């Protein structure tokens, strides 16, 4: 029997890397790219970011509860405030998990 003590999001960042190359009139133009597997990583930053403040928080729960087991539940994939793409000026994208720290309860 598991119960939520709390579910928030945790974060990981996608951020953009200068790209240049040249139009169809051989002017060059200067791009600012994020690519899938960057939004993949961040993905995986937040996961890890979940797992090192489970793992901090834990200390504590062992104390308020010797009785019960802690895990956390991580969501299998994030939500992202942005797609990947190119852009003219430098940017980033969040990629936000749901971490739920929870404890068994008798």
């Amino acid at each position: 029997n598991w119960e939520s003590i709390t579910k928030s999001y945790y974060t990981g960042f996608a951020i953009s890397k200068t790209v240049e190359s040249k139009d169809k009139d051989g002017k060059p133009v200067r791009k600012e790219v994020i690519t899938q597997a960057d939004l993949t990583t961040a993905c995986n930053d937040a996961k890890a970011s979940a797992q090192n403040v489970f793992n901090q928080i834990k200390l504590t729960l062992s104390g308020t509860w010797p009785n019960s087991q802690f895990r956390l539940v991580t969501g299998d994939t994030c939500v992202y405030n942005g797609s990947p793409g190119e852009k003219t000026e430098s940017w980033s994208i969040r990629a936000q998990v749901e971490g739920d720290i929870q404890r068994s309860v008798p």
